[PDB]
């Protein structure tokens, strides 16, 4: 039953790469499945990909003996500061599998024990601001929330106080990393990027590159001589030794790491927690059911591991917007060998994949007709819900490294949030959303009223 599948428009010897000529592409593709359905082709000069879009074929693609990760070209221009850190590493590089064997105990629940404290210290710091502004005055939610992760990763991390809520403008690293992520983005449609019209681009992007390395050797500078005895991911990447090549990681790729775990571990965070308070504010019901639920499980001023622990329903409210929006959109696979998907679509060793995250999560034959009302309930039961339906952390042994942390940080965050204040879509808000690889609402605001209860 060898199918013919779809493919959008063409431009020439362009084929459909001036289909990526927009500031949402991903949103773009998402429109063209809908037109086109679960599976279609998309070239681009000298590359073929096929983007997926329904349960049925990607439950195929997350097989780990057939599929293996693929760098995307998205990934591949991310490489040019990331390196072989672990999100843009192939999983045959030596440097993959060490890395993630000295880093994995850094997200075991012993360390997600250890850095609750520090977690909460920036917690702390965004309700304060929150309590601080005055009447009528409105929150900038995506700010704040980048904010708020970026701090957090980096303390709990590496034991470096970005202090980014002492600045009313992104911190350095911030503007240079969506400087970097936007040439990246925006460098996926050039058909020529060696065009001397792009010179100030590519000397742009060393500047960007050279204020987030040099951010990396301060946070290497202060450990090194620091006479405080830490145990946190630096600790891990400086001291921590491979079981299985036996081998520490070298000085050029615990570089890498931490961009990677700098970039990784707040960008996609923010983006979580800013989705979740806008689709609270739009369902004002579910608002108050976690609501309740922080009422009645923070019964501290300050929240306990223990605690966050049973913020189950912020959980699901957490786990539904990353259905309907997860912050990292897409992961690509290449075949391992010749292979057959869905039946009806044969696929050569090396072939590529793309799953386009956010439409598999809108796949009705799995969520049902509602598939586009937040309703955190449909996680009740991991159980009722089909294989791979739901994939926002990647898959297999290439997940995400920094699940745990990320859904920790957020619950603690949206648990404390809610616990202290009612919130206002003072502007019946119009969800925009930007697109710098990951996705964030853009221009998402809202007013806090104090619940008055002390910290
Ligand atoms: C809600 C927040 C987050 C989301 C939605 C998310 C999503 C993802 C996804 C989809 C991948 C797979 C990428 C691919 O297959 O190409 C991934 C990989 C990764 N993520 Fe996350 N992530 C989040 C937070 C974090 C945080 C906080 C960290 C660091 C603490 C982190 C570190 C990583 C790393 C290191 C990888 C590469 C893993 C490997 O291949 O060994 N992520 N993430
Ligand atoms: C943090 C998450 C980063 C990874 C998500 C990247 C997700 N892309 C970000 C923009 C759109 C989306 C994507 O479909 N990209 C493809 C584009 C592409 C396909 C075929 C030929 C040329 C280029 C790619 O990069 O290969
Ligand atoms: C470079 C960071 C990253 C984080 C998540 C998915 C892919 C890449």
């Amino acid at each position: 039953t060898i199918k013919e599948m779809p493919q959008p428009k063409t431009f020439g010897e362009l084929k459909n790469l001036p289909l990526l000529n927009t500031d949402k592409p991903v949103q773009a593709l998402m429109k063209i499945a809908d037109e086109l359905g679960e599976i279609f082709k998309f070239e681009a000069p000298g590359r073929v990909t096929r983007y997926l879009s329904s349960q049925r074929l990607i439950k195929e693609a997350c097989d780990e003996s057939r599929f293996d990760k693929n760098l995307s070209q998205a990934l591949k221009f991310v490489r040019d500061f990331a390196g072989d850190g672990l999100a843009t590493s192939w999983t045959h590089e030596k440097n993959w599998k060490k890395a993630h064997n000295i880093l994995l105990p850094s997200f075991s629940q012993q360390a997600m024990k250890g850095y609750h404290a520090m977690m909460v210290d920036i917690a702390v710091q965004l309700v304060q601001k929150w309590e601080r502004l005055n009447a009528d005055e409105h929150i900038e939610v995506p700010e704040d929330m980048t904010r708020l992760t970026l701090d957090t990763i980096g303390l709990c991390g590496f034991n470096y106080r970005f202090n980014s809520f002492y600045r009313d403008q992104p911190h350095p690293f911030i503007t240079s990393m969506v400087r970097a992520l936007d040439e990246a983005m925006n460098k996926l449609q050039r058909a020529n990027p060696d065009d001397p019209a792009y010179d100030e681009n590519k000397r742009q992007f060393q500047e960007d590159i050279k204020v987030m390395n040099d951010l990396v050797d301060k946070i290497i500078a202060d450990r090194k001589a620091s006479g405080e005895q830490s145990d946190d991911l630096l600790t891990h990447m400086l001291n921590g030794k491979d079981p299985e090549t036996g081998e520490p990681l070298d000085d050029e790729n615990i570089r890498y790491q931490i961009i990677t775990f700098l970039i990784a571990g707040h960008e996609t965070t923010s983006g979580l927690l800013s989705f979740a308070l806008y689709f609270l504010v739009k369902n004002p019901h579910v608002l108050q059911k976690a609501a309740e639920e922080a009422a009645r499980v923070l019964v501290d001023p300050v929240p306990s591991y223990k605690q966050v622990k049973q913020l189950k329903y912020v959980g699901m409210v957490l786990n539904e917007a990353l259905r309907l929006w997860p912050t990292a959109p897409a992961f690509s696979l290449y075949a391992k060998e010749d292979t057959v998907l869905g039946g009806e679509y044969p696929l050569e060793k090396g072939d590529e994949l793309m799953v386009l995250i956010p439409q598999l999560h809108r796949d009705k034959t799995i969520w049902g007709d509602d598939v586009e009302e937040f309703r955190p309930e449909r996680f009740e039961n991991p159980s009722a819900i089909p294989q791979h339906a739901f994939k926002p952390h990647g898959n297999g042994q290439r997940a995400c490294i920094g699940q745990q942390f990320a859904l920790h940080e957020a619950t603690l965050v949206l648990g404390m949030m809610l616990k202290h204040f009612d919130f206002e879509d003072h502007t019946n808000y119009e969800l925009d959303i930007k697109e710098t690889l990951t996705l964030k609402p853009e221009g998402f605001v809202v007013k806090a009223k104090s619940k008055k209860i002390p910290l």
